[PDB]
């Protein structure tokens, strides 16, 4: 009679992870996938979907931080909370002050996807693939502009970007930050660009039309996939640089009107473990947001510095604050300006 619904992403959990926890609980879940999130943000605005737990961004689950859509989670409930990360909560805690209605699953980064070959060989072995320099410097950007220069159709996280790497709060509140020399480095080094769209980039860099882009970490490791894959000889990489990048989380949540809130806090726990979240870390190619699952996590993910980087780079990471509406219109027409090269 134990019953259990989640609505999670298609290949978005090890392939065992719901069978050990009903061979170890004795309760039957219900495991339903989406393969887009307007789907599940459709679903969980429209109310009633009946499912017990969700996994949706934090951003859109901070969007909807008041209209009661979510269940503020019982900590009492989750003794293993104690492993998730601090740094890494403190970061999602933007986005769901105290850390009360999500548990971060896994998280990625936007860095930069490149090709090694061509960079190495424009740039020489001691290219700055380590460093927004690669991309944010125009006299690299000049020697990068032949092999193919792709930027994000993403005026936010370009311009956190940029304010970042101009020692600037990366969600500045100024408009003068966004106007003035964000504005002025981004059309410095428009002429070097080739395009600005956001999904293009994957398939040009999996061909080699494309050497260096602005990226999120999936689509570039689809990217060195789908290479690689090929057998085509093209050899992408994806690096989080060390001044700091913008990460992005998503989270377990639990609808306001779950019916099996005792199973879903059996379940939470259950990912909780550092084994359980390791091996869905193994089998997706993502970082976990528990601390305590890192070293139980396979060498081949646990030693990628683009999948876990080192503490210098973590305590450089931030997340994307909502904005307040003029910063925003400010936002759109400075990249409606810098998108005019
Ligand atoms: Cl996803
Ligand atoms: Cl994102």
């Amino acid at each position: 009679q134990k019953t259990l619904h989640i609505y999670n992403w298609s290949d978005y959990i090890a392939p065992d992870t719901v069978a050990n926890f009903e061979k170890e609980t004795g309760i039957k879940v219900v495991y339903d996938v989406f393969d887009s999130n307007e789907v599940l943000e459709g679903k969980l605005m429209a109310g009633s979907t009946g499912f017990d737990l969700v996994v949706p961004s934090a951003s859109f689950l901070e969007r909807q931080l008041t209209a009661g859509v979510f269940q503020p989670l019982d900590k009492s409930k989750l003794p293993e909370w104690k492993n998730l990360d601090p740094e890494l909560l403190k970061l999602v805690a933007k986005h769901d002050p105290d850390n009360k209605f999500a548990m971060p699953y896994m998280w990625a980064t936007t860095g930069i996807g490149y090709n090694v070959d061509k960079v190495k060989a424009v740039l020489g072995e001691n290219a700055p693939v380590d460093s927004w320099d690669l991309i944010l410097k125009p006299e690299n950007l000049e020697k990068l502009k032949s092999c193919g220069v792709s930027f994000l159709d993403a005026p936010e996280e370009v311009f956190a970007t940029v304010l970042n790497y101009l020692g600037k709060d990366p969600n500045s509140t100024k408009a003068d930050d966004y106007t003035g020399p964000a504005t002025d480095l981004l059309l410095k080094l428009r002429p070097n660009i080739r395009y600005f769209h956001s999904s293009q980039y994957i398939n040009d860099l999996a061909n080699g039309d494309i050497c260096v882009a602005i990226g999120w970490a999936g689509d570039v490791w689809q990217a060195s996939n789908r290479a690689k894959e090929a057998k085509n000889g093209v050899n992408v990489s994806f690096s989080i640089p060390k001044e700091g990048a913008m990460a992005f989380f998503d989270v377990f949540a639990m609808p306001a009107d779950a019916k099996n809130k005792d199973e879903a806090y059996q379940f939470l726990n259950y990912l909780l473990r550092p084994d359980v979240v390791a091996h869905i870390s193994d089998h997706v190619f993502y970082a976990n947001a528990n601390k305590a699952a890192t070293p139980l996590v396979s060498a081949e993910v646990r030693e990628n510095p683009g999948i876990y980087p080192p503490a210098d780079v973590r305590a450089k990471l931030f997340t994307l604050k909502v904005q307040d509406p003029k910063i925003d219109r400010v936002r759109t027409r400075a990249w409606t300006k810098v998108k005019s090269g």
